[PDB]
């Protein structure tokens, strides 16, 4: 059943609305910090794999969150001012 209160009003689907809002929240959170667009492509792939099942949606967010968390942890510690490459200038350089 839904989140039925005492005075049951016209409560049009709490879940599968709120759910999509929480998703949207975690998505917004991630894309703000991680303007990758990959997010979208992973969803498209997940429509092949799952069929955008709430299973695949939650799964995606979990994996994405985790993935973020690593780069976010690193991001907090390490300055990493776009230091994607091992060296700032050119990889290897000396004592690779």
């Amino acid at each position: 059943m839904e989140q039925a209160p005492e005075d049951q009003g016209p409560q049009r689907e709490p879940y599968n609305d709120w759910t999509l809002e929480l998703l949207e929240e975690l998505k917004n959170e991630a894309v703000r910090h991680f303007p990758r667009i990959w997010l979208h492509s992973l969803g498209q792939h997940i429509y092949e794999t799952y069929g955008d099942t709430w299973t695949g949606v939650e799964a995606l967010i979990r994996i994405l969150q985790q993935l973020l968390f690593i780069h976010f942890r690193i991001g907090c510690r390490h300055s990493r001012i776009g230091i994607i490459q091992q060296r700032r200038t050119r990889n290897g350089a000396s004592k690779s």
